[PDB]
């Protein structure tokens, strides 16, 4: 695994890494990574501009991707795609195209959430945070709670536009797989 | 094709068949059929209790399933699953399990819409209409318009609970494939 990190360190409460982005600079509105796990439930990543009313989470529930999103346009809890909890490395891409959010798993589009978002460079609070392996609000506050810690590995990740990233923080040291 | 019917007769404005169901009798809250088409866009079926604010549509957009749903709990436009416009027969099942609506394509769950519905036998207007191959309101009134007529075939269909069906109507004669 090209430098692979564990998505949760121990209890799986908080994220392993939080990155902050300036939306006025953002061009690339997509993210991509490889994930490996035997765990059927947990958070893969979370993103927000506001943890009360403009947020997004991607995780697994019953082995399969689940997206939760709450913003001015849309509030939803959706599962889609094949199980990913077979301990093999899977390529995932989450992209915003027009007003849609698309999820691709192993080269195939498995979900398209249409009419869920107005442009990034036009939007309100112009800072976006991306949290890897945990949420930035309690799990009990999701639309549909899940147990946050995902026991899996993450590698070959790229988050939004690196030229728009303002800062990156880890709350502890990141362990390798 | 065990008695297969065309999903649109000519212009594709109106449905080929409309069935009406008594929700106080409903037990089976699922529907299933096989579909065949080369057409990448159109309506497969529509259902409602109220065409202003409690309705559902399943069709194809860009070859792939798309669900549109508008009710008291949820308003959404979602694409998911593989392309079905390869002129092969595909098995589709749409089921309500708890508060979710699940779509299965060729034996695989490809979409789970969670937290979208309160029970049927508990719900408001206790008549549900299911329209095959068209809508019961203009297409321009969908959340996201599509051209309604789907040029495909439908066979081996079963809609909700036949012991709860109150009446069935066709606006013209149904043609075979
Ligand atoms: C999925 C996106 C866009 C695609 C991506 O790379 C990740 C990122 C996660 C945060 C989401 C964002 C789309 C727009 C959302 C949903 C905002 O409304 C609030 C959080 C944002
Ligand atoms: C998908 C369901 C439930 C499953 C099925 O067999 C078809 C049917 C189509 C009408 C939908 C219904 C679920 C509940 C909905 C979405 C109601 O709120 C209004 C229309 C109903």
């Amino acid at each position: 695994d090209p430098p692979a990190v564990h998505l949760s360190n121990g209890p799986g409460q908080e994220p392993i890494a939080v990155m902050t982005f300036d939306l006025t600079k953002i061009t690339k509105t997509s993210s991509s990574f490889e994930v490996r796990t035997w765990d059927p439930e947990g958070v893969i990543f979370y993103g927000d501009t506001n943890p009360k009313d403009d947020w997004f989470m991607l995780g697994l529930r019953d082995g399969r991707p689940e997206i939760q999103l709450h913003n001015h346009w849309a509030q939803l809890t959706v599962g889609a795609g094949p199980r990913l909890d077979d301990g093999r490395w899977h390529q995932v891409e989450v992209k915003m195209e027009g007003d849609s959010v698309l999820l691709e798993v192993d080269g195939e589009e498995v979900l398209r959430l249409r009419q869920v978002s107005g442009p990034l460079t036009s939007k309100r609070h112009p800072i976006m945070r991306i949290a890897l392996g945990g949420l930035l609000f309690p799990a009990s506050n999701l639309r549909l709670p899940l147990v946050p810690a995902l026991d899996g590995c993450l590698r070959r990740d790229s988050w939004l536009d690196k030229q728009a990233e303002i800062s990156a923080s880890a709350p502890t040291s990141l362990r390798s797989c």
